[PDB]
């Protein structure tokens, strides 16, 4: 519909054909209107981002990393049941809680119904936001929480896990048996829930999820691609060592590893594993992966990087990412699609310029390789 009312009334038939009765659909948009801070975060194009050092910088805060040992420690006989129960690290565990809702703290303070028929009725992710808002309104049918209280940020992240309301609907969990999911108001749900997730996305217990690696000198740099796995074995006979030199952590040679270079060939170098590629599933950046990775070592008292990070490491804006596809695309080295989003077609693109300039290949686009592509 053109007005709100107009398209709740037409979404209403969607809804009652779909399943859901009356009283909950009402109850539901009880004085409900659009949000106009949820059509803004929808419309968010961010010209500047920080550094990824920053980034970690901000995630494993010491302030955070002490948060989340005093969970451990609050919540150990939970943890240790799920833990047992699902075959996941609590440290793991507690530190995508930490990375996803600050354990609970900061969960959003959006009601979850009103944020997503706000994208539903005039976001740019109408299919998505349809598709969330009917499965939300089965949640408040089944009773998981009352709708007052369903809470979660702008774009349907709900509760102490962040789930959008497809994924509490089949990877949520009632932990205690009092027939409610609710990941809004108990640890034990959310953190139950949690590791069922980290377990349906292949998590192993007890592996680690990635390390610290030391890179030989004139390293073929355009291994580094998530989509490029490797035997630990296989690396370590390829010049790559442990962070202080030496051999890489024998046992584990069998295991399939990928390089991360989050900040190019200058900066420090991971072998990233099976477990990485789990904390993927749950968001789908390396940045938030290494961070998660990085917060369950600090709760051991590990978490921090041998490698230093380049001091020179001002990432390109928006506008700077597309001028890049376009001067590479111009020079002849096709990114594929003129998006702004430095995906694997714009790395290769990137390698190859890298490469024509004679550059170390390792797809990490900088100002000074915009520079360059203008002179
Ligand atoms: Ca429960």
């Amino acid at each position: 519909g053109q007005s709100f009312e107009q398209w709740r009334d037409a979404f209403r038939q969607q809804a009652l054909a779909g399943g859901i009765d009356a009283q909950t659909f009402d109850r539901a948009f009880a004085g409900v209107q659009p949000d106009p801070a949820v059509v803004e975060a929808d419309r968010s194009q961010p010209e500047f981002t920080r550094p990824v050092w920053k980034y970690l910088e901000g995630a494993l805060d010491p302030l955070r990393v002490r948060q989340g040992q005093a969970r451990l420690a609050q919540h150990a006989r939970i943890l240790g049941e799920v833990d047992a129960r699902y075959a996941v690290d609590a440290d793991a565990v507690v530190a995508i809680w930490g990375m996803e809702s600050n354990y609970g703290s900061h969960m959003g303070n959006k009601n979850v119904i009103r944020s997503l028929a706000t994208l539903a009725y005039e976001g740019r992710r109408p299919e998505f936001a349809h598709a969330q808002l009917l499965a939300a309104l089965k949640i408040l049918q089944h009773g998981d929480v009352p709708a007052s209280f369903m809470i979660g940020s702008w774009a349907g992240a709900m509760g102490q896990t962040q789930f959008i309301p497809t994924t509490h609907n089949q990877y949520a969990v009632d932990f205690d048996g009092d027939g409610k999911r609710d990941i809004w108001g108990s640890p034990g749900d959310a953190l139950a829930s949690t590791a069922n997730y980290l377990k349906a996305s292949g998590w192993i217990a007890g592996q680690p999820w990635g390390f610290e690696v030391r890179l030989p000198a004139g390293f073929d740099y355009s291994l580094a691609e998530l989509t490029i796995r490797k035997p630990l074995g296989e690396w370590q006979g390829m010049g790559v060592q442990g962070v202080n030199g030496g051999p890489l952590p024998s046992g584990l040679s069998g295991e399939q590893a990928s390089l991360l270079l989050p900040a190019g060939h200058r900066g420090p170098a991971f072998l990233v594993l099976h477990n990485f590629r789990a904390i993927l599933k749950y968001n789908n950046s390396s940045a938030y992966a290494l961070a998660v990775g990085l917060l369950a070592d600090s709760f051991k008292g590990g978490g921090r990087i041998v490698g230093a990070w380049p001091l020179e490491d001002v990432p390109l804006s928006r506008s700077q990412r597309i001028e890049l596809q376009r001067q590479l695309a111009a020079r002849g080295h096709d990114p594929g699609a003129v998006d702004g989003i430095i995906g694997a077609n714009t790395r290769k693109a990137i390698r190859a310029c890298q490469q024509e300039f004679g550059w170390p290949a390792d797809g990490y686009p900088t100002p000074a390789l915009l520079d360059r592509l203008r002179t």
